[PDB]
DNA sequence: GCGCACCGAAAGGTGCGTATTGTCT
């Protein structure tokens, strides 16, 4: 699943969320849950583990090497875009057979997946320049990208994901840092996400796992059926009673529907046990007769 | 954007809209 989200400055504080490792026990400088990633990123000197304190100047603008805050140009009556986050989400199946029976290989399997993809989103990577009134769009294929992998739902279940914030700016071929005109990279997130998904079942199938592709054109590994996914997948029976309540039908709701749905069912956002939490995950995959083998 | 109206100052730049699967900020 591949999600995209456009960051505005009152999304500035989201930025943080990232760092607070949704992730947990390989967030442990375990393969670390933060990377940067971009031939963007390489131009200004930034590899491995991400800087909360450079992070966060990026995202206000500020490369620091002797330049000025870029996006000066934004209209006051319009919102100062940070960035462009992407969140790429594994199966659950996948998201079990990783955090609940233990396996780093599908962690790796799922950062290479992004990576490819995000290699991708970087070729389509555009900036906008003007010469004597004339507007000309320039496909610069550099990105700064800050990637933050987590581990878990809202509900405490197991949810592998990863946040790719690609921040607001990109260098042209004249050296200039100009904001990322996004309109590729946002068109094409179907399709990235599709290579998301080709990218992790081509990895998992390395390792050996088989894989059951179902209607959509998703798959889950073969060996957990769908009644084991559901009970590890709370948050989408909670958006469901959601619409059961309201009558509605999901096969055919509104985005505002669809929206309210996902937020409003939303609950109480409190702290767990990593330690605790793990072994209540493996107590209830026994209990639904799960077979990590 | 389906080109405009603003921003700042560079016969320059930016937001805007875009997006629509599920495992579900
Ligand atoms: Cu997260």
């Amino acid at each position: 699943m591949l999600s995209h989200m456009v960051l505005t400055r009152q999304d500035i504080g989201r930025a943080a969320s990232y760092y607070e490792d949704g992730a947990d026990d390989y967030y442990a400088k375990d393969g670390d849950a933060s990377e940067w990633q971009g031939k963007g990123a390489e131009e200004l000197g930034l590899s491995g583990e991400v800087d909360s304190k450079r992070f966060r100047e990026l995202l206000a603008g500020n490369i620091g090497e002797g330049h000025r805050i870029m996006r000066s140009a934004t209209r006051q009556d319009s919102k100062e875009r940070i960035g462009l986050d992407l969140t790429f989400s594994a199966p659950k199946s996948v998201s079990l057979q990783a955090l609940v029976a233990g396996d780093a290989e599908i962690i790796k399997a799922h950062d290479r997946a992004v990576a490819r993809t995000l290699e991708q989103a970087e070729a389509r990577a555009q900036a906008r320049q003007k010469i004597q009134g004339k507007t000309r769009i320039e496909t610069t294929g550099n990105l700064v990208i800050g990637k933050f992998r987590h581990e878990t739902s809202r509900e405490r279940d197991p949810q592998l994901h990863t946040h790719a914030v690609i921040l607001n700016m990109t260098k042209r071929s004249d050296g200039q840092w100009r904001a990322l005109k996004n309109d590729e990279i946002v068109k094409a997130t179907r399709y990235l996400g599709a290579v998301y998904n080709a990218e992790l079942a081509h990895e998992l199938q390395k390792l050996g796992y088989q894989l059951r592709y179902g209607k959509d054109g998703n798959f889950d590994l073969a060996h957990i059926d769908r009644q084991q996914i559901e009970g590890f997948s709370k948050r989408t029976e909670q958006i469901a009673e959601w619409y059961a309540a309201r009558g509605l039908d999901p096969n055919s709701v509104s985005l505002e529907q669809k929206q309210a749905a996902k937020v409003l069912s939303r609950a109480k956002k409190t702290s767990v046990d990593r330690e605790a939490l793990r072994a209540e995950w493996q107590a209830t995959a026994k209990e639904l007769g799960i077979d990590f083998s």
